[PDB]
């Protein structure tokens, strides 16, 4: 397949780099430098649980990519013991070869947040990385909040 192909190499000319989250406020709740983005393996990330208590929270969110994109764009839904809550789009646009770029992105909650206790453990984040309308990666992330 020539987009198989295309997916392929965008995937392998791409890093996330580091990302956070803050307060909408403009508080840090959390940050990384591990790249959450890589598929295959269930990656693990322990939050502050007073982020359930926020109406919205700003997400940064560093990547390089080798390969020239148009339309890169993520969706992603959180699942609680493997049923989706809430789904979320995010568009970022065209990218240049071999950038590096910082993407912000606003967050907002839909409905009522079950306790932290409950949730811990129980709640994986599903990310699709797309150009356009090709899937260059699906990553899985476990949330504990602590
Ligand atoms: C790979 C996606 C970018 S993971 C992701 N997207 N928004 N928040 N978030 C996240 C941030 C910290 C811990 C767990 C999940």
């Amino acid at each position: 397949s020539a987009k198989d192909e295309r997916a392929r190499e965008i995937l392998r000319g791409f890093k996330l780099n580091w990302m956070n989250l803050r307060d909408a406020t403009g508080k840090i709740l959390w940050q990384g430098t591990e790249d959450l983005s890589v598929p295959g393996v269930e990656h693990e990330a322990r939050v502050p649980k007073k982020i359930l208590k926020c109406k919205a929270v700003s997400r940064e969110l560093n990547f390089s990519s080798t390969e020239q994109m148009e339309k890169f764009r993520l969706e992603q839904k959180v699942y609680f013991k493997g049923q989706c809550l809430e789904e979320w789009f995010f568009e970022f646009g065209f990218v240049i070869p071999n950038s590096t770029n910082t993407w912000q992105s606003l967050i907002e909650a839909a409905s009522q947040m079950m306790p932290a206790s409950v949730l811990t453990g129980n709640v994986i984040i599903e990310t699709k990385f797309f150009d356009d309308d090709l899937l260059v990666s699906t990553s899985r992330v476990r949330l504990f909040y602590v």
